[PDB]
């Protein structure tokens, strides 16, 4: 159970957080995320994204019943945090810190469509970030450094926690604004 966080050096909070804590600077929060804004740390879905794992129009959510809200996916829906291309720090809190398989991070292809739910063709399938876990447990709060691809205006991350001796993974999208 975790969450991708701005508490320490992350660039930018999951979208499941801002349900619950207000994004630095701008104080703004997602609304209308359902009974997940109580638990940010439960998006947990079935493991092996993206062969398997969550499908399609169910991955912002991870085909979780709490976290169906998510999914929804247009232009006004979710709060943009400001990204650059090059490198970025990406930070996890966990409130279980399982023992860990890896971290991966994917971004939307640049022409991926805004207003239609989140498939495995909007997102280029080659994470763009990859942190191994070693099959041990991380510290509650961790960052990781990544090289972001450019793109031009709304983009979104997905971010995948694999918990290294179960058969899940965590989801966390994040909604990312660069310039233009
Ligand atoms: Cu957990
Ligand atoms: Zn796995
Ligand atoms: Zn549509
Ligand atoms: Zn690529
Ligand atoms: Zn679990």
């Amino acid at each position: 159970h975790g969450y991708v966080s701005a508490v320490e050096n992350g660039v930018a909070e999951g979208r499941v957080t801002l349900c619950k804590f207000a994004a630095n600077g701008t104080g703004e929060k997602n609304t209308h995320c359902g009974a997940i804004q109580y638990e940010p740390q439960s998006v947990e879905g079935p493991d092996g994204f993206p062969v398997t794992g969550p499908r399609d129009g169910k991955i912002a959510s991870a085909e979780s019943a709490l976290a169906a809200a998510l999914d929804e996916q247009t232009a006004d829906r979710w709060v943009k945090r400001p990204i650059q291309a090059g490198p970025q720090t990406f930070e996890w809190t966990f409130t279980a810190n399982h023992v860990t398989k890896d971290w991966k991070y994917y971004i939307t292809k640049p022409n991926w469509n805004p207003n239609q739910p989140l498939s495995r063709d909007a997102f280029d399938l080659n994470p763009f970030c990859v942190v191994e876990g070693n099959m041990v447990q991380p510290p509650k709060r961790v960052s990781h450094e990544c090289i972001v691809p450019e793109r031009e205006g709304y983009q979104v991350i997905l971010a995948v926690w694999d918990v290294g001796d179960t058969a899940a993974s965590f989801y966390n999208v994040i909604d990312v604004k660069f310039d233009g």
